[PDB]
C-alpha cells in the first residue's frame, strides 16, 4: 500500500510524530524517526509494525544538522517520498516578558524547519514526480489564543508556506497540505490531567476542565485518528488535495 | 466496516452523488438513493458493490417530501445513521437579470433541504448515539464567483450551517462536516470536454480551457476521491473532526 | 460629504439601522427608513441631525414590499446611492425543534431581502457609475453558535453574496461589502443586562456574564461605532474596498 | 484628533509607510519616521501636514537596533502611542533555489521585527491604558502566490502575531489589527508602469496588465487610502475592532 515509499517524521521520537509513524509503518512505507528522548523505544514501536526505521538526531533548531539530516535520508533510503514536518516546541508567555530567545527557536523550529526540510526533499520528489509532504500545524495555524504569540505565528507561518508549495507543485504529482489537530491526548496533556485527578478532581472533570474553554466536543483527538488522516492524504484519493489547514479539533474553530 | 449502517445520499442518481453512493456501498453500507432521472441504472450502479439499495423521489425543494423520504427511511431501514447532503442546482447569471424563481429554487434545493433532512434524521441519530452527517457545500461555499450569486449564498450558507449543527451535536458521537470540492469530472463534464474534442481541441487542451482560470492543479476532482474522503469521515478515525469544511480542489482556494 | 446621496437603511427604526442612519444623516445624505414601530420617533431622531428623512414599511418577507419600496426610492429621491441592508431577526432553538417557519422568515428577511433590494438598485448605480452596497451580518457570517441555525445560515449566505455582488461590479465605482459586528448593545440587549442586574447581579459583572464566552474585550460594540465604519466604507478611501466581510467584534473572531 | 500622540511608522521613508505617515501627521499626531533612503526628503514631505517629525535609522533585522529605537521613542517623545508595523522585503523563488539569507531576512524583517517592537511598546501602552498597534501585513497573509514562501509565511505569521497580541489587551483600551492590502501603487509599481508606457502601452493597458490576474477592479490601492483605514483604527471608532486582518484589495481575496 505504501510499500516501496520512504517516509520521513520530524520529531517522531514521542507523541503525534511517534503516532503518525507507526501508522505509516502499518501501511508498508519505510520510516525514518528523528527527535530526542527515548529514542530505542521509538524505533521498536514503529519495528513492530514491519521494517525497522532509520533514524537522524537533527536538532531542527540548526539548519546544518538539517541538510546533513536529508543527505542521509538520500544516501542511505535514495530519497524522501513521504515528508512529515511535525516537530515542534512551545512557550506560553505574556509577550513583554516572551523570552527572546524562546521566540527565535519556536520560529527556528516549528515554522524555518519545514522551509529547509522542503527545500530538500523536493528536487528529489520532482525528479521521481510524486511526493507528499505533510505539516503538522495547529488550530493556532488557523486563530490564537492569548501569551502564545510565537507558536501562532509560527504556525499561521507554516499554513502560509503550506499553500505556497502546494502553489509550486500544483501540475505534478506532488501534494503540499497541512493538518490543524485542537488538543491531542499527547504525553504532555496527560501529564496536566493526571495531576489535576491528583488534587481530586474526577477524572472527566479534569479533561473538560482542561478541554471546556477551547474544545466543544470535551474529548481528545488521538495520534492515531491523525495518523489515519495522513494516510489518507498519502492515498491516490487525495492525488487533488492541495494547499489545505485541514482541522481535526473537536469543533474549535467552527466556534 | 460500514455493514448495518443506513446512509442516505441526496442526488444520488447521478455524478458525484452516485459516486459516493457506490463508495459507501462497497464499504458495507446499505444506501438510500435520491433523485431523478434513470433510476434503475443508478440502482444497479450501486448494487454492483454492494446491497441493493433504496430509493425515494422527493422533490427536494418541497419541505413536505423531504419528509416523506425520512419516514421512508425510518420505516423501510430503521432510520438515517449517514446523511450524505448532495444535490445542487446552478443558473449563471448577473444579479440584475437573476430571476427570483431560480433564486428561489436554489436556496430551497441547495440550502434548505440541508436543514430538513439534518433536523428530522438527527432525533434518531441521537437516540442511537451515533450519526455522520456531511455536507456536500464546494469551494463556493468559502469563496466567490461572479454571477452565481444564489449558488454561492446557499453553499456558504450550508458552511454556516453545517458548523452549527457540529456544536449542538459536539457532545455526541455524532459528527457535521461539510466537504468542499473544485471542479469535478462529473459526466455533465465530460460532455463539455468531449464536444469540445468533437471540434478538433487536444484533450489536455480541452481540460486545460476548463481549469486554467480556477483549478491550479489543472486536474479534476473524482466522484471517486470525494467517496473515499466522505467514507473516511464515517470511520472511527474522524470521531473528532466537527464542523469542518474541508477543500479538495487541486488549489483553488489556495490562490 | 454625502450631501447630495440618497441612503436606504433597512430596519432602521430601531437599533444598528437608526444608528447608522443618523452618521449617515450627519455626514449629509438623505435617508430613506425602514421597518416597524416607534416610526415618528425614528424619523425624527435622524431629522435632528439635518435633511428630513423619507420612509417605507416594506415587510422584508415579501418580496413584492421591496420591489414597492425600491420604486418609491426611484420614483421620489431618484434612486439609491448607498444601500446598508441591516434588517434581520432571530430564533434561538435546537434544530430539531426548529420552527419551519421561523426558519423561512429568518432567510426570507436576513439573507433574501439583500438580494432583493441589490438587485434593483443595482441597475440605477451602474447608470450613475457610483454606489455602496454595505450588509450588516454578523460575526455569524464567520463562525456558528449553537442553537442558531436559520441564522448563521443566512448570515453565512449574506457574505457569500456580497462577495460576488464584489466581483460583478469590481470594475465600476460601485462597491459591495459586508459588516460583521459581534455583540452591539441595542435595546434587546440592554433588556437583558437590566434583567441581571434586577437579578442582584451588580452592572460590570451581567455584561461580562453575557460577553465573556464569546466577546474577549468584555465590551459592547455600539451602533455609533458601526455607523462610522459604515461611513468610512461610503468614502472614496474605500474606493478598493471590495467582497470584504469587516469584523468589529472585541475579539470574538481572532479566538 | 491625534494631537498629542506619537506614532511610530516603521519603514516610513517611502512607498505605503510614508503615505500613511503623512496621514496621521494631519490627523495631529507626533511620527517617527524609520528606514534608509532619502530621509530629509521623507521628514520634509511629512513636515509639511504637520509636527516635524523625529527619526531613527534601526535595521529592522537586528533586535537590538530595534530597542535602542524604541528607548529613542521614549526618551525623545515619551514612548509610542501608536505603533504601525509597516516595513517589509521581498524575494521570489520556487522554494528549491530560495537563498537561506534571503529567507531568515524576510522573516527576521517581515515578521520578528513585529515581535520586537510590540513587545518594548506594550509595556507604555498598559502604563497610560492607551494604544493602537497596527501591523500592514497583506492580502499575502490570509492567501498565497506561487513562489514567495517566505514573504507569505512571514505575512501570515504576522496575521498570526497580532490576533494574539489583541487577546492579550483584549480588556484594555490598547487594541492590535493588520491591515492586508492588495497591490498598492508605490513608486516601484509607478515606474515600472512607466517602464511599459515608455515601450508603446497604453497606461490602462499597463496597469491591466499587473493587475489583471489578481486584482479584479483592476485598479491599484493607494497608500492614502491606507493612511486613511490606519487613521480610522486610530479612532475611537475603533475601541472594539481587535486581532482583526481587514483587507483591502479590489477584490483579490474575495475570489
Ligand atoms: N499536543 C497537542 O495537543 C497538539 C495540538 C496541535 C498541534 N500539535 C503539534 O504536533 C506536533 C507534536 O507535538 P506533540 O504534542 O506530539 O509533542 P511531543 O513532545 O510529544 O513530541 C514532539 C517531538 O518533537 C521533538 N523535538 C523537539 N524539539 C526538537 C528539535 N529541536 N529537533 C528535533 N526534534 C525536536 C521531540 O523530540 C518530539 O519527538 C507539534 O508541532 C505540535 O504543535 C500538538
Ligand atoms: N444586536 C446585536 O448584538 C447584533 C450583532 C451582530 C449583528 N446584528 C445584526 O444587525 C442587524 C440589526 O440588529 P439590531 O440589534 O439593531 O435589531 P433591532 O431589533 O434593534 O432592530 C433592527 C431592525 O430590524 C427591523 N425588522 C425586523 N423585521 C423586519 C421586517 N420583516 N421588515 C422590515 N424591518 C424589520 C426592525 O423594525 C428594526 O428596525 C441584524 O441584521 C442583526 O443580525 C446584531
Amino acid at each position: 500500500n505504501l510499500t516501496g515509499k520512504t517516509a520521513l517524521v520530524t520529531g517522531s521520537t514521542s507523541g503525534i510524530g511517534l503516532g503518525i509513524a507507526q501508522v505509516l509503518a502499518q501501511a508498508g512505507a519505510t520510516l525514518i524517526l528523528n527527535g530526542f528522548g527515548d529514542v530505542d523505544a521509538a524505533k521498536d514501536a514503529v519495528a513492530q509494525y514491519g521494517k525497522t526505521p532509520g533514524y537522524h538526531g537533527a536538532d531542527l533548531s540548526d539548519e546544518a544538522q538539517i541538510a546533513d539530516m536529508m543527505r542521509y535520508a538520500e544516501s542511505e533510503f535514495g530519497g524522501v517520498d513521504i515528508l512529515i514536518n511535525n516537530a515542534g516546541i512551545q512557550h506560553v508567555s505574556p509577550i513583554e516578558t516572551f523570552p527572546v530567545d524562546k521566540w527565535n527557536a519556536i520560529i527556528a523550529i516549528n515554522l524555518s524547519s519545514v522551509f529547509h526540510t522542503t527545500r530538500l526533499a523536493l528536487p528529489g520528489m520532482r525528479a521521481r514526480n510524486w511526493g507528499r509532504i505533510i505539516n503538522i500545524a495547529s488550530v493556532h495555524g488557523l486563530v490564537a489564543s492569548k501569551e502564545k504569540s510565537a507558536y501562532v505565528a509560527a504556525k499561521h507561518g507554516v499554513v502560509g508556506l503550506t499553500k505556497t508549495i502546494a502553489l509550486e507543485t500544483a501540475q505534478t504529482e506532488i501534494t503540499c497540505n497541512a493538518l490543524c489537530p485542537g488538543w491531542v491526548l499527547t504525553p504532555l496533556v496527560q501529564q496536566q490531567i493526571d495531576k489535576r485527578i491528583a488534587e481530586g478532581a474526577e477524572p472527566e472533570a479534569a479533561r473538560d476542565a482542561l478541554l471546556a474553554e477551547k474544545q466543544p466536543s470535551r474529548e481528545f483527538v488521538t495520534p492515531e485518528q491523525l495518523g489515519n488522516l495522513a494516510l489518507f492524504l498519502c492515498s491516490d484519493g487525495a492525488a487533488q488535495v492541495r494547499g489545505v489547514a485541514w482541522n481535526m479539533d473537536g469543533g474549535w474553530v467552527a466556534q
